[PDB]
DNA sequence: CCTGACTCC
DNA sequence: TGGGAGTCAGG
């Protein structure tokens, strides 16, 4: 394959259509170095070095002129390693990562070789070839590199048009072009952005937690009368089973199981699993919100930078990693204070949060066309109290907080597949009657019950499941004669387009609104996604209009059989945005 | 490296 | 024998 290993941008470099390809190796793409730049167009292929083009004006220029269009894979892995050296990439309209991973999610496509693997494209090799593995990673050589991002760029260039045909003909191709790509921009300016963190608070948190550590591990060692590793499951496992010979209640491929659901259980034999259970909890505050998320701050600006990885989740959700931000603690108070220490990035300017409610169970209603469902929820009346009321058969009176917790397990199990088994084990109920809550939900709910039953069977005829916006998820596993095979597919089957038609719902929410933020020239921004919420930030000034607009444009992204609700917060932290 | 903890939706 | 995720310590 002929290319130019050119010394200067030329006109010809800078023509109006173009695969692009401008590489970051390091995983974490963040303030990353760029090692090499591709360009194949109608005129040829060029390789670049970064130090000149990066330098060039005209290249410069071209990169930020949305009317020059580059094809990509993972433009926003491009585009935010350019933003930390002031550059600004617009004009991609086409990404064959997204491409690939709307065109099936389990490929697990994370280079350009496995997307074009997909349409039997083999002239050019896999990043891991060329790199790497581990300790072994190195850009090689300058002609070795030329030749990679020359391939991956002529790949790009070709695979495009065989791509867009097949998303086409899945009714796919608007699912790309108007959310994932766009919202991949978005993504791309919020990981930028960054959160602000209170390093100090934190530092503090850790202190202290250290103490209370040593406190409980000791208290620990003396109810088991002897030391160990608490952070061991096996060490653990002989103290609990073997010295104190309490039941065994469940055993895993290696051994006997401390999982807290059998902890719990075990609550009535010795109050040390009490202790244990703590212990654990505060022991992964310490390593993970603390140590680990200062680990990760960028010292001079307090700021931490998370990766939303787009292309990852078989149902459509975001991934958050390095550090992980859609899982800080709230359950429970002690570990919900870590969000003290997420605040705004300006003086005098607030943290606003805006959560759907209870979006699963409204998509639920929605797909099913449950009578029942629909009424509850275009009533607003509260669905767990009502659940509660039909598997406990009684007046809304005679709800008990408790029995709404369990109902509340009813309505999100059914939601997951769960079994009467699982909803015993995880209420600690007798499962008698646990499979009669089950059998009275699907007497109450009879049209989410037809729905389980025709998705199974529609998954089976057609081999995949579709959510609201068309995203798709295969199953080919679902006519295996094998029972535990086959049962876990039919559960996907049952739950993807719930889970994935929220994913759907909340993607469009954030192209819609960073539209209207933008419109009114607000300074709001947005900083985080987790699942079914929105964190943003913005002058103390904005409260007001955001107040009105996020909720707004989150519950009219979409129009279902059942509304939407959007409840929402702000205060001087994430914390206190509640 | 994998497993089994913890955390979130 | 409930869906979808990431990180950490121990082994
Ligand atoms: N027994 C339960 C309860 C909750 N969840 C989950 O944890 C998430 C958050 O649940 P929750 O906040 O408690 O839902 P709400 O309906 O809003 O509860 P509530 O009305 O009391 O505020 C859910 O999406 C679901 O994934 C679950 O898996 N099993
Ligand atoms: O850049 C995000 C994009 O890159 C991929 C590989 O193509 O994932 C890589 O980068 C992730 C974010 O740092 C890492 O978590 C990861 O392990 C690495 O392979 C895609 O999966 C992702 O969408």
């Amino acid at each position: 394959m002929a290319f130019t290993l050119a010394d200067r941008v030329t006109e010809e470099m800078l023509a109006d259509k173009a695969a692009l390809v401008v590489e970051v190796v390091e995983e974490n793409y963040h303030d990353a170095p760029i090692v090499g730049i591709a360009v194949v167009n109608e005129h040829g292929r060029f390789f670049l070095r970064p130090e000149t083009a990066l330098a060039d004006p005209q290249f410069v220029a071209w990169l930020g002129d949305e009317t020059k269009k580059k094809s990509m894979f993972d433009s926003k892995r491009a585009a935010v390693a350019l933003k930390w050296k002031g550059i600004e990439l617009c004009g991609v309209s086409f990404d064959l990562l997204l491409a690939a991973y709307l065109l099936d999610p389990a490929q697990g496509v994370d280079d350009v070789a496995a997307a074009a693997k997909m349409k039997q494209y083999e002239a050019v090799r896999p990043d891991e070839a060329v790199y790497g593995k581990g300790a072994k990673r190195a850009v090689p050589d300058e002609p070795v590199l030329a030749e990679h991002l020359v391939r991956k760029a002529a790949a790009i260039w070709e695979l495009e048009r065989p791509f867009l045909d097949e998303l086409r003909r899945n009714e796919q191709d608007r699912l790309l072009v108007e959310l994932e790509q766009p919202l991949s921009s978005i993504l791309a300016e919020m990981e930028f952005a960054g959160v602000k963190v209170d390093t100090k608070r934190l530092e503090q948190m850790g202190k202290e937690l250290a103490e209370q550590l040593g406190t409980v591990e000791q208290r620990i060692y003396e109810l088991a009368g002897q030391e160990f590793n608490i952070n061991s499951p096996k060490q653990l496992g002989v103290i609990l089973f073997e010295k104190l010979q309490l039941p065994v209640l469940k055993k895993t491929k290696t051994g006997y199981s401390t999982s807290a659901d059998v902890l719990e259980k075990l609550a009535p034999y010795h109050e040390i699993v009490e202790n244990i259970l703590h212990y654990r909890q505060l022991g992964k505050l310490q390593s993970t919100y603390i140590e680990g998320l200062l680990k990760v701050v960028r010292p001079a600006t307090k700021k931490v930078h998370t990766i939303f990885n787009q292309a990852l989740t078989q149902t459509g959700r975001l991934s958050s990693t390095e550090p992980n931000l859609q899982n800080i603690p709230i359950r429970l108070e002690e570990g919900r204070k870590i969000r003290q220490a997420f605040v705004p990035s300006e003086s005098d300017w607030l943290i606003f949060a805006a959560d759907y409610s209870q979006i699963e169970l409204r998509v639920l209603a929605h797909i099913a066309e449950d009578d029942n469902l629909m009424e509850a929820f275009r009533r607003d009346l509260d669905i767990h109290t009502k659940t509660a009321m039909d598997i406990f058969q009684v007046s809304e009176d005679e709800v008990t907080p408790n029995m709404r917790r369990q109902a509340k397990a009813v309505n999100y199990g059914i939601v997951y597949g769960i079994s009467d088994y699982g909803l015993a084990q995880n209420l600690n109920i007798s499962r008698k009657e646990a499979a009669e809550f089950i059998e009275r939900y699907f007497e109450s709910f009879p049209g989410v019950k037809r729905y389980m039953e025709n998705i199974v069977q529609e998954a089976k005829q057609k081999g995949y499941v579709t959510t609201l916006l068309h995203r798709r998820r295969y199953l080919p596993d679902i006519t295996s004669r094998n029972f535990n095979v086959r049962s876990f597919a039919e559960r996907m089957a049952m739950n993807t387009p719930i889970q994935g038609s929220a994913a759907d719902i909340i993607k469009k929410a954030m192209i819609d609104l960073n539209a209207r933020l933008k419109e009114e020239r607000l300074q709001a921004h947005l900083l985080l996604q987790v699942h079914d919420e929105l964190i943003l930030e913005a002058p103390k000034e904005e409260m007001e209009r955001l107040c009105r607009l996020v909720p707004e444009v989150m519950e009219q992204a979409v129009t279902l059989r059942v509304p939407l609700k959007v409840d929402y917060h702000y205060g001087s932290t994430w914390y206190d945005a509640k």
